[PDB]
């Protein structure tokens, strides 16, 4: 298994502006960074972007 960090989505997000990054339900998203308490960023068939921690499970953690 890989340790890259990575979430699965748990719903659709739609973004509202390019710095967000767009998803499915059940999408596997790369993680590269935690922004604060509620907002990650990560990368998702190569594009990049912010998007919520409530619409992701992470699999394997950002380093704390």
């Amino acid at each position: 298994p890989l340790d890259q960090p990575s979430c699965k989505a748990l719903y659709d997000f739609e973004p509202e502006n390019d710095g967000e990054l767009g998803f499915r339900e059940g999408d596997l998203i790369t993680l590269t960074n935690q922004i604060d308490e509620n907002w990650y960023e990560g990368m998702l068939h190569g594009q990049s972007g912010f998007f919520p921690l409530s619409y992701v499970q992470v699999l394997v953690p950002l380093p704390q």
